[PDB]
């Protein structure tokens, strides 16, 4: 079956939490707390906050994998388009098709499950750094919401789940995503609509 979104904060109180950034026209990664959804620019660095009210165990890891909002469309993975799938803009770690990509983490996981197909990515969950009380994870999404022959203008989710060492499920969180030229302006547009 389709991946569960079903939110749980689990035992460790798992929550994400986004910069709160604006929506001037420099911004390349913009939240939308009415929304519950992303406005981010294509290869950007794209910035989710991890909230916990109690401190997973090292081992513990955190995965990220995008699926298709609308029923019709849940069934079919979620990848990127011929063009970005075949433009060679891969660090060497991320396969091609993978939508999502972790920057800036030289232990990112990445994986094409065995049985469903769909792509995730992996990082280690480290405790949150110095002048901060949320751990930060930079993600880039490697395919615009408006690229045919891909999403096609399809909204999606991204679903963040907090796994233990031995990949139990101990959290799960998600959020609507936008890849475009404009987050700041789309955002602006989304919500007065
Ligand atoms: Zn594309």
């Amino acid at each position: 079956s389709v991946p569960s979104q079903k939110t749980y904060q689990g035992s460790y109180g798992f929550r994400l939490g986004f910069l709160h950034s604006g929506t001037a026209k420099s911004v390349t990664c913009t939240y939308s707390p009415a929304l519950n959804k992303m406005f981010c620019q294509l290869a950007k660095t794209c910035p989710v906050q991890l909230w916990v009210d109690s401190t997973p165990p090292p081992g513990t890891r955190v995965r990220a994998m995008a699926i298709y909002k609308q029923s019709q469309h849940m069934t079919e993975v979620v990848r990127r388009c011929p063009h970005h799938e075949r433009c060679s803009d891969s660090d060497g770690l991320a396969p091609p098709q993978h939508l999502i990509r972790v920057e800036g983490n030289l232990r990112v996981e990445y994986l094409d499950d065995r049985n469903t197909f769909r792509h995730s990515v992996v990082v280690p969950y480290e405790p949150p750094e110095v002048g901060s009380d949320c751990t930060t994870i930079h993600y880039n999404y490697m395919c615009n919401s408006s690229c045919m022959g891909g999403m096609n203008r399809r909204p999606i989710l991204t679903i963040i789940t907090l796994e233990d060492s031995s990949g139990n499920l101990l959290g799960r969180n998600s959020f609507e995503v936008h890849v475009c030229a404009c987050p700041g302006r789309d955002r602006r547009t989304e919500e007065e609509n």
